């Protein structure tokens, strides 16, 4: 079989997605209306726009299907939230970052969190790392 | 809510791809077994290539995780099992036949046999031509 990788061709692996702790990320419904929020005219756009773009629209869509098909099989529900969940709201703040703040910064934050989250609190400085 | 067409920024509509009938599309093993063939260091590069090579990534990882599902699904039936691979399989044998076809013949081309074989087909077998249209 393959073994691809959608962060690859956007300079990022899926390990490093997963430096992130759980409960980092926003819920796909806070991110769902994110990206309508920002880019709702785009998303729906006859044009390319950005790769981020593309993949995004794939992502949504993707997640669409998913929720289409646990509500038709109604644990089961709770699967696609605690497993299949946890990929999508990486997937999704992936791009909606990297669409708002950009690629760059978007790296660096993801190894400059990954770091200051794992520092004990006694020792970890007040203030959290950010985008801009 | 969005609505948003993953045929559109293709320059085609999901209404388009629903012009061939559900038995034109091969399998979807078929499917990702070709596009594995012709194209597999390009999916896996870390180049974007093209916006569809973009989309095709995607969709194969889509698929994979709906697979991984109704395996999981399946050892927790056989009623589930037709659901997949009824409705939602339709749907990617579709998305997975058009960026294939795009990337292996040009976009241009696949839009024209797309409308093409959608007349050819729905004539009556005694009027309609013998020689479906093709490719290239
Ligand atoms: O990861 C996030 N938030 C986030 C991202 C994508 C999403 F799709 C969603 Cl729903 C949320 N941040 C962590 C670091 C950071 N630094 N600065 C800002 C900020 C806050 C408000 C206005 C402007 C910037 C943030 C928020
Ligand atoms: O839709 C398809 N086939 C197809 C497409 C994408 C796929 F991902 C898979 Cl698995 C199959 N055809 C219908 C019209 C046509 N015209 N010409 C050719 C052809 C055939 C062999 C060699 C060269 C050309 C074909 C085959």
């Amino acid at each position: 079989s393959m073994d691809i990788d959608p962060y690859k061709e956007f300079g990022a692996t899926v390990e490093l997605l997963s430096f992130l702790p759980s409960d980092f990320f926003p819920s796909v419904r806070d991110l769902l209306d994110t990206a309508a929020a920002l880019y709702r005219d785009a998303l729906e756009s006859p044009e390319h726009c950005s790769p981020h773009h593309t993949a995004l629209r794939q992502a949504i869509l993707c997640w669409g299907d998913l929720m289409t098909l646990a509500t038709w099989v109604g644990l089961v529900v709770s699967y696609v939230n605690t497993n299949v969940g946890l990929k999508f709201r990486q997937l999704l703040w992936f791009h909606i970052s990297c669409l708002t703040f950009g690629r760059e910064t978007v790296l660096e934050y993801l190894v400059s969190f990954g770091v200051w989250i794992r520092t004990p609190p006694a020792a970890r400085p007040p203030n959290a790392p950010i985008l801009s």
